[PDB]
């Protein structure tokens, strides 16, 4: 039975969209054209004399249903993008064989932080028993209390280097300095930013320049819409090999450190169609949770699961109550392993 | 530059097109939200916008990339949804659109919105006559008329004190009446509302009932000043449109009282949020008060709190005071002895 | 390394000595918890934690920077909070500490909580009989027992659909008779719990109301399961602790459901907080369901979402049907039509 | 009347805590004598061994209250702290004669992204007119959506130590990259951090090595414990010059683009010996609330308020809807002037 009116109504909406984005892009092209005879006189692109004279025609006689304050905002947006101006199936990410985002669904498992290379082998053995390619450690850990590891940095990214050799393993380490993207691409496989660095531009840019799988962590307190963002950021510049993380959102609930937002995923993997990770042990930030997180996780269809493993957590120089022993590890497999 | 200046003028000629084109889509929009507001579906669809947002996706191949089109066309959607918001807001009775001057409650002579600012103080919960009345002598000493006390307390565990209840009430109209003084208390359910007007001058919806929609009803159809919490996590659109549910009723003698919001932040129990203030002022006509004691939960920020919140313009401000806060059943860290609340008022006294 | 070992002899012995104050801090702290817990007064003290920090300020001329100290003792407060808040949770009658095994709710055969998993599915509001009959039929057909339906709606606008009552209730005990099918309803004040008892055969409290006391206690009196949601921005503290003022009148058929939590995020409706389901089904031995629709607010998740809540162990699912959503009179754009949902359960027939 | 036992229980827990302080102290004099014996063979400072051997002694015969997951964390603490250890009136800002913290109050004005000379220009003869000294301007300004304006970067900080000098102004602007803090040292008299950088700790390092003024921003989502821990990283670093500053936080309210936090104030002020300042215009987003939250602002006792100018906002290139325009601002003046 439905409603008719409703429809025809939004019908009309998309009519104009579409008539919109005709003249907007017409629009721009007129934009391009005057933006190379200004720079042939070498004459500064932005003009708010000019602006402010075309708001004002916007302006008079407004008896449309918008304020005017509110219209030329509108087309405000519309002159930062003229002047900006001057100047699809899933995405696969192939690292040491793994088809990231082939549908099918990966671990990344590894220490929170590089200690030893005899710390990290211990873990990388046990790993790859559980047929495992990605190993992930932190060679560079962002720092938040006074006392806090900061990361070995290079040493960290050889001894990963030497681990990924060894034992035939993609390895996987965040960075948090342009200068270091460079330097790194030597040693690793897929270059992580964290959450923190989310909306650090200077080095999203240094990303988006290599040839270099990204692993971007959704920001603490970031809108999908912002996540996508630094996302396009990256890809807008080269490197469109980007694996989105999610880790958990800040919230007011303090039996959990943060709060998992698995919406996001299906979210995230029907708006772009990049893959699409979770990291149980960030995100619940509790041994307890890490197996039925991960279900969780792999149900509504995750590329894959992220967590964190080393040989005696209760020592570990960062997330003591978080990691998995390796007996925890191969109990959480056995029990995912049975996610058949 | 000859040929800038007819390049400009063309591009004139389409701001005007694009003009007349996202006003005419404007008025669709209301006509949706029209519906929309008929039949209670929810203003903000983003299902919807994804799918307008494929459509603008598919057809482009005009010069700006996709993601740049996007975030304008997005901005139009904002502009749209707002339009239909600031529709639906303007027809409430609580509006200053639909009722410009603003509103004053007359209790016991304080004429509550007036421009002046006014004080409530009193005890978290009433506990004894004698605890209460300790506190009213207090108080009325500092010029104070309005008193509050906890004749029911909402509760985090039902273990903790729940209220004398009526006796409460009693306690309140006996210290009413000995002292000259208009007396506030929190009620919890429609039942009770009844009962009250008999003992209380003013009665309070707690935040955790502000969405208790019975609650309010009972309190919309009664001749009393309802002083109205707002939620521990409700948008000032939905305190807004609770205090709707009251006046609907045939009730206009509301007070709103920010009381902070509940955030990732613990060195604060909420989170005092000053903002609403001037907005609740602006966008309805109803007056606004402060409780500092249970926004931030902390005696070190009373103080300053109140000033902050008189100087915003609230037209009252709310706190707690107790004879021996140590031994109350409530708020034991939170309350002001009488010491506390005579250094608090000599401080205030020199913010109005 | 003789000189090695022998200094790390001594750190040993002091680190018994730690030890040993740490514990016996730790008892005091117990102490004084069942003070606080007694009179009702917050675990947490800032003010409190913050004049503990200044003495041993002041007191510090050791070698570590102060800054580093004060990380270490509140890391020790912390746990002595804990200590407290768990010691609080042994206690209640919801946890698993006092009742491990974990609660059985029978309705119409259905035993949930027995290790299974159940759904839930239905119209947000009840319209007419035809309306509620259709999806009825065709609920039934996918073998699903639980029906819920709106008989009061709670509503952010008092102009919305406030739901048709008792007429309400009435059309849906018809359709359990008519139907085979137990029949789940919000009722939203204590007067209306006790009328419903004829009609229906679990009682749902909203999330609106999860702090509504009065109304939980009515519902803790009478013989007949609860479906109690989690407030809009309840901590999981508090929704336990809204458990226990049911079930500390006598009523232990609890359901408890997961429906979203509210944060800055736009794109949905609210937040689904999927934690809560393992957590809630670790610290209290009820049920524990998941509202995909009304957490996401999105028909495009409903699938995925119900699935995530099976796997991660949920004991149970719960959705909204409608034969036209276009024409609901709430949540137009969140219910399924019949095509939808038969669609929706092919799918998640194959999660358990 | 009180509770006497209540006091003496928490006597008694005081008591314990300096107790444990001594102890501590005297186990770190212990751990400082062990570094300088490890380290002069040459041996690693970490030993997890070592701790997991002590972890075990803490946990045998554990009959106090705690568990002993905890009880190793509370120990974890003490080893972490012990590793790094091998290796109050009001501050005052003096800035061009002003002496912030002084007890007065002081405000920061200007727009919020440098555009050119002649813009900044307008704004600093209408500001210096107002009796303000301080001036602020985004020679880099950080950046979420892909058309949204940079910054004009170097060229920026020289429009702004043209005006200072010029005007007789102090010119505060923020900076992004350790790279460009001591770039800057020449042109302005304040460096800012911005918000999104407030856990960017390579900056904050630099930031904490130069003899300078910094402006602190509170993150996004921070904790009070978080953006403490901040500054202390800066002074731990040398640098004691520091002003916070309040900017609101990110909540479900969207009335308005933050929630303006004042409750910070004062405890800012009393936690920290810093001068605290308050962004009207940024936590807000919204021309209307900028007088009454200034006040408010005043009221709780900031050291100072800062808000943004330019003389025709509806075309700048950031902040269109929320900065003052010139008239805006005189009328915003007069009436926090009558804060008298
Ligand atoms: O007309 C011009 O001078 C342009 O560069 C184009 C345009 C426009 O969008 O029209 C865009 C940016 C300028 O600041 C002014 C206007
Ligand atoms: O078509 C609708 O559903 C509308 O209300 C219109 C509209 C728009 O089209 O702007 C606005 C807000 C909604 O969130 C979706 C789209
Ligand atoms: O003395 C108190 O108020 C306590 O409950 C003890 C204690 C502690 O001392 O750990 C713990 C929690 C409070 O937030 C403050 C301090
Ligand atoms: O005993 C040692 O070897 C130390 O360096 C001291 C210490 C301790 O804190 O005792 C701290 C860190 C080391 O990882 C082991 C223990
Ligand atoms: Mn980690
Ligand atoms: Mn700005």
């Amino acid at each position: 039975m439905g409603n008719e009116r409703l429809d025809e109504l939004r019908a009309r909406v998309d009519e104009i969209n579409l008539q919109l984005l005709k003249l907007i892009n017409e629009r721009g092209r007129l934009v391009q054209e005057i933006g190379k005879i200004k720079e042939a006189q070498g004459t500064h692109r932005y003009d708010p004399v000019r602006e402010r004279k075309m708001l004002d025609l916007i302006s008079e006689h407004n008896d449309g249903p918008f304020e005017t304050s509110t219209l030329q905002h509108i087309f405000k947006e519309i002159f930062k993008a003229a002047l900006e101006l001057q100047e699809p199936e899933n995405t696969i990410v192939e690292v040491k064989g793994e088809r990231i985002g082939d549908g099918n669904q990966y671990f990344v498992m590894g220490p929170c932080a590089v200690e030893s290379y005899e710390q990290v082998a211990a873990v990388a053995e046990a790993v790859k028993k559980q047929g495992i390619k990605l190993l992930r450690g932190g060679a560079y850990k962002p720092r938040t209390s006074p006392y806090d590891f900061q990361g070995l940095g290079v040493e960290g990214l050889k001894i990963l280097k030497r681990i990924a050799d060894e034992f035939d393993l993609a390895v996987i380490s965040e960075i948090v300095t342009p200068a270091d993207i460079e330097i790194a691409l030597d040693y690793i496989d897929v270059i992580q930013i964290g959450a923190r660095n989310m909306q650090n531009f200077e080095l999203l840019k240094a990303a988006g320049q290599v040839n270099k799988p990204i692993l971007l962590k959704r920001g603490l307190a970031a809108t999908i819409e912002e996540f996508i963002n630094a996302a396009e950021y990256i890809m807008s510049q080269g490197n469109g090999q980007i694996i989105l993380c999610e880790r958990g959102i800040r919230t007011y609930e303090r039996a959990t450190r943060n709060t998992l937002d698995i919406s996001a995923v299906p979210i995230l993997k029907k708006e772009t169609h990049l893959p699409v990770f979770v990291d149980v042990t960030h995100s619940t930030g509790r041994r307890d949770l890490l197996i039925p997180c991960a279900k969780a996780a792999l149900a509504i269809g995750a590329d894959g699961v992220m967590a964190e493993v080393h040989p005696d957590p209760a020592v570990a120089l960062s997330d003591s109550a978080q990691q998995m022993d390796i007996a925890q590890f191969n109990e959480f497999m056995e029990e995912v392993r049975a996610f058949q």
